[PDB]
């Protein structure tokens, strides 16, 4: 157990340096719980905390044996999360919960510990491993993140009014929800070697969150943000979170994986509220600030104009498929 | 699922008044990330961050369909961990993976971590639940908790010189840790109703984990404290964590669920290592301080000297069981 743990704590170690001389610093010192310097740069700072989990991709992880991402797509749910109230992120503690204390599995975990959080900025700074093998089939991956922002800079989606423009920010494939119903339907029929458009089947699933951390955080410091939305469980549904108002929107080609399931008849209006449909993270910004936002987030990854916040109330339409959310 | 996590939701949001005006009081704004502000009450703070969970305690309350005190251990778990560097508890969030959305079970839960919550004096300010019937076989309860402690009051055991006192603050019973070892020992022997000394074995084995929060806070702002454990996976191994000093001990009587599980074969080596075995909180202060420190403990639970550190490094002397870790 501690010698499995071995990997994960040397690894957690390396992403100090990502904090260093900077806010949230770990103190690295004392015990059972880490220690952040907040500082003084933040003259009037509120905390932000999100607590998420990888979801039944860590199933597609230990089928194929491979578990070197899927600390990857850990922390880019709770850095994602984070983005959304404009908080930078800062710290992250995991919550592992395994059947064994399997040291080649904890190795691999620590290796996409270390690449997600040098992507997200963020020190590793603890957490717990639990080997329960009566209450886990598997190795269960969660965590907690914590960032900061000024107090007078959250971005609530409150300044969202009609009018507004909507950006959508390429994911990079399924993320990490819709995996259920993906395994139930794709895996029995095809196999997991199943070769699709060049990859095999369980490439697509397992293929990393993507982390929006830098192109945020370069936008919500150059423009005017008045909301943000990190596109998970639900879908297009999570823009409802942000207003009450309503959207209409242009949704990029379906393609890849969601393409597949979309042929093993799944219809298209669940589509929209189960998968990312290949929008990661869309951002709502002032209409006069559209072409400055589509510019600095495209410098990152392939970003959609997708359409404008309406006067009309609570209904997402997808104009191109012909969906009403 | 949506109907099921109402009862928690609820739940959180009535223990937001635990923080109201305080220092850690949740901002009614925003989504995907829960707020914290800090305020000015410290002047140069570290923020503390814990991660524990319940362990298999939770397959005793399905066993017998008890669920509502399962959040009492996470948030005790929780929040005697942040004690141990200093830290005044502020929030929590969960992380609860479960089978299935029962709404039975999910508003037990909630009656339990709203109680916690109130003992501990902390807000519950958002979390993730994850229905995951493939890789989860029961209600797998987690958390994370977040404490502010002023920078030069970090208690680290850095201070912690041979001659100190250690005293211990009585358990409430078996807590959290030791149930793997207890439950595979005595359920298929005994049965879960089988009486003890006036309590049912599910009884013994469910007992929820006593919160140390009120005396630790009062002690530390009485007297200098130079070590505080909070005895969890290792039992007494914990101390070594503190300091590289040994120690000299004398543990109260085997009673309880402990001794059922002595007269069980197990050996007290061994036990020492797993359970707490009556003391679930031990404090190290200088020896002129420690009828200070007993009063203090002792006005809250039931607390005993224990002994002394050592220039003996790194050895766990229990002298009157004969035994050394």
């Amino acid at each position: 157990t501690a010698r499995a743990l071995r990997e994960i704590i040397r690894t957690a170690r390396e992403t100090f340096k990502l904090r260093k001389g900077k806010v949230g610093e770990p103190g690295d010192i004392g015990h059972y719980a880490a220690l952040l310097d907040i500082g003084k740069k933040y003259q009037n700072p509120y905390l932000a905390m999100t607590t998420d989990g990888v979801g039944t991709k860590v199933l597609v992880a230990e089928a194929v044996g491979k578990f070197d991402t899927i600390g990857i797509d850990m922390i880019a749910m709770n850095v994602n999360d984070l983005l959304c109230v404009g908080a930078e992120p800062l710290a992250l503690v995991d919550y592992f919960a395994v059947k064994e204390p399997n040291e080649e599995v904890f190795k691999q975990v620590a290796k996409g510990l270390y690449k997600g959080a040098e992507e997200a900025g963020v020190a590793i700074v603890g957490g717990e491993t639990a080997v329960m093998p009566d209450l886990i089939n598997g190795y269960d991956l969660a965590g907690t993140a914590i960032g900061i922002v000024e107090k007078g800079k959250v971005i609530t989606g409150e300044r969202i009014r009609p009018g507004d423009s909507v950006i959508g920010i390429s994911s990079s494939g399924i993320h990490s929800n819709g995996l259920t119903l993906a395994r139930k339907l794709l895996i029995p029929k095809y196999g997991l070697d199943y070769e699709y458009e060049g990859r095999k089947l369980w490439e697509w699933l397992l293929e990393p969150t993507r982390i929006y951390v830098r192109p945020i955080l370069e936008l919500i410091n150059s423009v005017e943000v008045h909301g943000l939305a990190h596109i998970t469980g639900g879908g297009l549904l999570n823009l409802k979170r942000l207003t009450n108002y309503g959207f209409e929107l242009e949704m990029p080609p379906i393609e890849g994986i969601f393409k597949l399931i979309h042929e093993n008849g799944v219809p298209l209006d669940e589509m929209f509220r189960v998968f990312n449909m290949g929008v990661g993270f869309i951002v709502v910004v002032p209409q006069e600030e559209k072409e400055e936002a589509l510019e600095i987030l495209s410098r990152h990854y392939k970003s959609y104009e997708l359409g404008n916040v309406t006067r009309e109330l609570g209904k997402i339409k997808v104009k191109n498929y012909g969906i009403t959310l």
